């Protein structure tokens, strides 16, 4: 399956591409502002993420830092990243159908539009200045909008036991983003796309 990774966004963001045990493709790379990145995911993935990572340093070795959706300080991600990271998520050739969905379980970092580039489905969008408007307590110091579980390591937001509700916080991210999941039991916002369809995931859809 191909992937077309584009950062609209005014600044840099370096893309992030894994299935948390290994990466997608090369994994990361620096996308400046404008800039497509095409990837090829194997068929058959599940549990595949794509995110973006702001305010990032790397050497010439691909060491470093991300202010946010660092992957445990790799520019190629192998592992998912740091929360807050706005999450592209996909399970590819599951019974005949591929499923995409937005998320903002781990918190929200960059806007997001994450469609098909082949027919048979629609596309999700979260591109709400959820940053803007972020909750006090979910503010990152580092840039972008925590989850309330990455915050408060609570099981009412984690949802530990598969036992919880909708909160003050996640209500938040719903409201902002109906099309995105906002917690572990969100009523389902997947999108079911014919098996092996192409994608573009688009950073700051909006500008």
């Amino acid at each position: 399956a191909t992937f077309e990774i584009v950062n609209r966004c005014s600044y840099t963001v370096w893309a992030a591409a894994s299935k948390g045990d290994a990466a997608l493709d090369a994994g990361g790379r620096q996308l400046n502002s404008g800039e497509s990145w095409t990837i090829n995911v194997e068929p058959g993935t599940k549990g595949g993420k794509i995110w973006a990572r702001t305010d990032c340093y790397f050497d010439d070795s691909g060491s470093g830092i991300c202010k946010t959706g660092d992957c445990g300080g790799l520019l190629r991600c192998k592992r998912f990243g740091r929360p807050p990271t706005t999450l592209a998520e996909f399970s590819l050739n599951q019974y005949g159908k591929d499923y995409i969905d937005i998320s903002n379980i781990k918190g929200f970092n960059v806007p997001m539009d994450f469609s098909p580039t082949t027919r048979g489905c629609r596309g999700v969008r979260c591109a709400a200045d959820i940053v803007g408007q972020c909750p006090a307590k979910l503010k990152a110091p580092g840039g972008g909008c925590n989850d309330a579980c990455t915050v408060f390591q609570t099981s009412e937001y984690c949802c530990t036991t598969g036992k919880c509700g909708p909160t003050e916080y996640s209500r938040f991210f719903k409201r902002l983003c109906p099309d995105a999941f906002s917690y572990v039991l969100d009523k389902p916002t997947t999108v079911t796309c014919p098996g092996s369809s192409n994608y573009r995931v688009t950073f700051c859809p909006t500008a």
